[PDB]
DNA sequence: CTTAAACTTAA
DNA sequence: TTTAAGTTTAAG
C-alpha cells in the first residue's frame, strides 16, 4: 500500500482493501472528506476530485503537485537535528501564524505535521495552528511518499470547500467516496451535517451517481445511512454504499 | 489528556 | 445593586 505523506486522522490502511471492495468503478473518483488522502493514493480511477475544508491542506497540495521538487528541497532543510527542540518548534509554528505566503506555509505545515504533538492539526478561532511540540526521537521525511503524491495529483483538482459543494461537482461518470468526521461512539462537525451528508448522498444515487460512506457502525449512523446497503467492517466500522439502480 | 482563561448566565 | 457557576475556547 502506498502511503500518505502526513499524518492524519482516517488514515485507513486496514480499511483501504474494504473501502475498495465496495468502491464501484468509474472515470472519476470524489472526495469531499480528502484529509491525508489514502484512497485516491491506492485506487486507479482516470481523475480526482479531491476537496477538503482545511484550506492550509488544500494549498499544500496543489504547491506539492505543482512546484514538487522545489518543495521537496526547501521542506528537507528543517528535517535536521537541530530542528528538534521545543524552542525551534515554536518559532517555527509561529513564523507559519505570521506568514502570508502559501508556499513558506505549506513547506512549515509538512515541518509542523512530523513535529508537533501527534500529527494534530488544530487551530484557534483566529486560526492560528497552536499544536505543541510532538516531543519525537526522529521524524521522518516523507520524500518517497511526496512524490508519489505529486505524480498520482496530476490526474486530480483539488478544491477548498464543504462537502455540499464538493458533491455537487459530481456526473454521472463520477463514483463519490465520502470519509467524514466520525459520528458519536456513544449515544466541528454537528450531527445535523451528518444527516445532512446522507440526504446529499440520496439525492445523488437518485441521479445514478454511486456513493459509498464510512464511519462508526452505531444506532444513528444507521438510521442516517437507512436507504443504503450497509456492510459492517471487523466499535466496528461502517460502509455505507449507495447503489443506483437499472 | 489536562488546566487555565475567556465569556455568559442567573438570581 | 454581584458573583459563583455554567459553558466555550486556548493550548501545553
Ligand atoms: N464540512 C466539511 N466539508 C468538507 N470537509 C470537511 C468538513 N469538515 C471537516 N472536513 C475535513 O474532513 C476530513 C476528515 S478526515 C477524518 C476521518 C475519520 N472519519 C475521522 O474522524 O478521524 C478532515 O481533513 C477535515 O478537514
Amino acid at each position: 500500500k502506498n502511503r500518505a505523506f502526513l499524518k492524519w486522522a482516517g488514515g485507513k490502511y486496514p480499511l483501504l482493501d474494504d473501502i475498495k471492495r465496495h468502491l464501484p468503478k468509474g472515470e472519476c473518483l470524489v472526495e469531499p472528506f480528502v484529509g491525508a488522502g489514502s484512497v485516491f493514493l491506492n485506487t486507479d480511477f482516470s481523475r480526482y476530485i479531491l476537496a477538503d475544508i482545511n484550506s492550509d491542506l488544500i494549498s499544500l497540495y496543489n504547491i506539492v503537485k505543482m512546484r514538487t521538487d522545489e518543495y521537496v528541497q526547501a521542506a528537507r532543510e528543517l528535517f535536521v537535528p537541530e530542528t528538534n527542540c521545543a524552542e525551534v518548534y515554536y518559532q517555527f509554528r509561529e513564523e507559519f501564524n505570521k506568514s502570508q505566503d502559501p508556499f513558506r506555509r505549506a513547506v512549515l505545515f509538512l515541518y509542523l505535521n512530523r513535529y508537533g504533538y501527534n500529527g494534530l492539526c488544530r487551530y484557534n478561532l483566529r486560526g492560528e495552528f497552536n499544536v505543541p511540540f510532538g516531543r519525537y526521537k526522529k521524524p521522518y521525511f516523507p520524500e518517497a511518499e511526496l512524490y508519489h503524491f505529486a505524480e498520482k495529483a496530476q490526474n486530480a483538482f483539488f478544491y477548498c470547500e464543504s462537502y455540499a459543494d464538493s458533491m455537487a461537482r459530481a456526473d454521472d461518470s463520477s463514483v463519490v467516496y465520502c470519509d467524514p468526521p466520525y459520528a458519536p461512539l456513544s449515544a466541528s462537525f454537528t450531527l445535523e451535517q451528518q444527516a445532512h451528508l446522507a440526504e446529499i448522498a440520496e439525492g445523488l444515487v437518485e441521479r445514478h451517481i454511486p456513493v459509498l460512506i464510512s464511519n462508526h457502525d452505531t444506532m444513528l449512523t444507521r438510521e442516517w445511512y437507512q436507504r443504503a446497503k450497509l456492510h459492517v467492517v471487523k466499535v466496528d466500522e461502517l460502509l455505507a454504499l449507495y447503489k443506483p439502480g437499472v
